[PDB]
């Protein structure tokens, strides 16, 4: 069910050495920097970016870097990554890319300065891929009446690895496909298993290679030493991204990083604490049932201890929402190994149903266990709408429904400012 | 309690650019190759190794490679790694190193060709370090009346990271300290947390750096892509080494490797299946209690499924032995989370009590849980004596006892050839 190469969606922008696959992301810790990335295929080109704000039209230029990589019998075009810094908050900016030959213009809006009651709306997409289904999800998102302002991407970007020799062209098509969204609003990246691409057979054994060349993140802004885990603050949220497929043993870099990071969170500053990861800790579908255990046994208590609000994950191609639940009392022999309601525990949501290669996970653990508040095997995306320092509203829009039909809806009461039973 | 720099044990061999820190290991999958490693401090020197067998005195020369690394304000001497191939089995060989200036000679004996009833005796040392205690353990091992023929090292080699800026000299002293054993019999290496050495503060952020420069392993012989997990066959055993601090998520390289490896094991060929790892899956001491959970939730079933015989670990500075126990029935809500006796499960032993920096873990979970067959907080080492395709005898010698006093002893009945209750 993957859209064919000719799909209008994959068309390449006309012009000699025309910037294609344009995509942006937050380039700093707090909102005033953007990472602009694109690809030129005819010749290297300039990595300069011209930009100016709608108000003070002073056109400025940022200079980035270029790179290329070879996968097996594949050879990238010229990848460019330029970081624009010191932007004004809440301002529309225009940026042009491809200054030497064919120029293309875009715009994005910086977010508000971080604050306690600053509202902001995040889109939630996970497991997108490039089947028609994916096209649909992306449209629904684009049409959401409550318009999203940044997508929190939960992993598994293009599924190129399903193709033989991971045909990296499928990474080029995916990037052209998603440009209509990402060239205008940042997407926060999370690495999934389809990104690992460990292919010893074709002698490609460096995990996350294509992903890492194409998608960059401000990991050094948190003081991370790897692009696979980091964090960013935006509006009223403090988002922490993790890597299910990197290492989390005690003493490892990810483990060490997360521990200090959780301590740097200030809720008086960013009331909403969100965590992203690919493999879900809590999941009652049969597919990938209990893979999140290892990580769970390692980070759950921290989450409960710091009262994180939500934990979005993908990986299971379906939707599921939980009860604020914890399972942190087990001691091997004491028999306390059953999820109990806990109002300090976050709500674990899973939205890996954006489309993938057109397949849904329908098999579910019958009967719906207690910790599971709601589950459905439908394609769709989600929206998490921060309203207050106390209120945020989550919605789940099915692909079958019309653009404005929230097939699931829930109000989140802030675990730190208004820790009242939000559970159904 | 770390032996002082002057300790006779740390003395540097006399001579200009005299090979120091000599150490060997298996260089291939089955026993006929050795990796010779040493360090020269005055000047680079030759990486050639001269060797010949006691019988056919034809002196041959192998050519290796040289490397150096800088840690913080530290600078290695010249590290050399040469692999000698195509040795005859069961033969004493002599090797000389330092051919250009000061030459030093050693000898090692190749093991028997792999076989069903080939006996062999392994020493078990974990968590050695360089306190006086360590010196003692190493002596007891050297004096064991049943002489060991290869040490299976379970992690945490020198504890240099306890020193400021991980003072890499402490890696040089440790290497000189252990030379008396390793220059003559291989030690199989396992990476522990003290080897990770992730030190962002001093800008050293590449895990396992000093360890990896100094200690090499035949990881490519198994078809591993990293020196942190691999396997070797020797005599009648098939040993699999794992990395508690590397990644084991589903789809990661270690996870993928182990899965295929377990399938390549042939018990008609090597009856004894042993697994090494630093962090113990089963442990009833308070220190590091339940850190092995994550890995447990990921590899336990495989171990039971393939009937591995023993799983040696370190990390807890004490000794403990278990019952053939499994805990693989949990499904979150079904309440089946209690270790039950299982005669397909291996015996989980922990010998991280070789000395470290002179400290023992005495605090234990009172009362001794059912799965725990025996535990004691004493310094010492172990020996695993393969006798038959059905019998192997494990012993634990306390440092306080005389060299021949087995403070714990157990016969192992082969999970594949004689799966009879060996449990006490
Ligand atoms: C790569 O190799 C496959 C077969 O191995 C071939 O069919 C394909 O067209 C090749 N692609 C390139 C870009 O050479
Ligand atoms: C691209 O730009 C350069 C400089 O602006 C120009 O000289 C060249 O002819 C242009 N067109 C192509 C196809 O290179
Ligand atoms: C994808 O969706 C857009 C509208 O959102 C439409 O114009 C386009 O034709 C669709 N293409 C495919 C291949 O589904
Ligand atoms: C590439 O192909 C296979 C897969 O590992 C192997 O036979 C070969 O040695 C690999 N590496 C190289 C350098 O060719
Ligand atoms: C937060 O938002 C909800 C719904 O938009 C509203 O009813 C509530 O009173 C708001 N809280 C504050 C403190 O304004
Ligand atoms: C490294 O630095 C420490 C202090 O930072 C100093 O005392 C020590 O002697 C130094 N070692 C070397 C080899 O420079
Ligand atoms: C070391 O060996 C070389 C060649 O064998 C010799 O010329 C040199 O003088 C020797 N001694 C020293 C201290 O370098
Ligand atoms: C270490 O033990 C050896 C004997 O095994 C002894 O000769 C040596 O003096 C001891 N050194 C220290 C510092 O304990
Ligand atoms: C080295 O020291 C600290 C620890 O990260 C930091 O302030 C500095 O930027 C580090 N890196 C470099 C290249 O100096
Ligand atoms: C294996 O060894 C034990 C003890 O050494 C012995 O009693 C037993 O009979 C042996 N088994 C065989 C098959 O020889
Ligand atoms: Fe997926
Ligand atoms: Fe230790
Ligand atoms: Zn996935
Ligand atoms: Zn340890």
């Amino acid at each position: 069910r993957d859209m064919p190469l000719d799909s209008d969606v994959f068309r390449v922008p006309p012009g000699y050495n025309a910037p294609q696959q344009v995509h942006i992301t937050q380039g700093d810790l707090v909102g005033r920097a953007m990472i602009i990335s694109w690809v030129t295929m005819d010749e290297p080109g300039s990595s300069a970016v011209r930009y100016w704000s709608e108000k003070n039209g002073r056109k400025r230029i940022a200079k980035g870097k270029m790179s290329t990589y070879r996968f097996f019998n594949y050879s990238s075009g010229f990848i460019h990554h330029t970081t624009i810094r010191k932007l004004k908050y809440n301002t529309k900016y225009y940026y042009e890319v491809g200054l030497r030959n064919t120029t293309r213009r875009f715009s994005f809006i910086t977010p508000p300065q971080t604050g306690l009651d600053v509202p902001y709306t995040f889109g939630l997409i996970g497991d997108l891929g490039q089947s028609f289904d994916s096209n649909t999800t992306l449209s629904h998102y684009e049409l959401s009446p409550k318009k999203g302002q940044t997508v929190l991407f939960v992993g598994d970007l293009s599924y190129a690895d399903r193709y033989p020799n991971h045909d990296n062209v499928r990474w080029d098509t995916w990037g052209r496909f998603t440009e209509r969204s990402v060239a205008y609003q940042p997407w926060i990246w999370t690495a999934g298993n389809h990104e690992i691409e460990f292919a010893p057979e074709i002698n490609e054994t460096e995990p996350f290679k294509p992903f890492s060349y194409r998608y960059h993140v401000p990991y050094e802004a948190s003081q991370s030493t790897s692009p696979f885990w980091y964090s960013i603050k935006r509006a009223s949220a403090h988002i922490i991204v993790l890597s299910s497929y990197s290492a989390y043993g005690r003493g490892t870099p990810q483990y060490t990083w997360l521990k200090k990071e959780l301590r740097k969170v200030k809720r008086s500053e960013t009331p909403w604490l969100i965590v992203l990861m690919h493999s879900p800790l809590y999941n009652s579908y049969n597919h990938h049932f209990m893979e999140g255990e290892a990580m769970r046994t390692k980070f759950e208590a921290w989450f409960v201890k710091y009262k994180v609000d939500v934990v979005f994950a993908g990986h299971v191609h379906a939707y599921e929402r939980s009860e604020r639940v914890s399972n942190i009392a087990y001691k091997i022999t004491d028999g306390l190994c059953t999820p109990v309601k806990d109002q300090s525990a976050p709500v674990y949501i899973t939205i890996g149903d954006a489309g993938n290669y057109g397949v849904i996970d329908s098999n579910m653990i019958q009967p719906q266990p207690e910790y599971s508040a709601f589950r459905e095997a439908s394609f769709g995306h989600g929206m998490f709408d921060i309203k207050n320092r106390t209120h945020a509203h989550f919605s789940w829009n099915r692909n079958q429904d019309g653009v404005a039909v929230e097939a699931d809806s829930v109000w989140f009461f802030n675990r730190h400012w208004y820790p009242v039973d939000d559970s159904t």
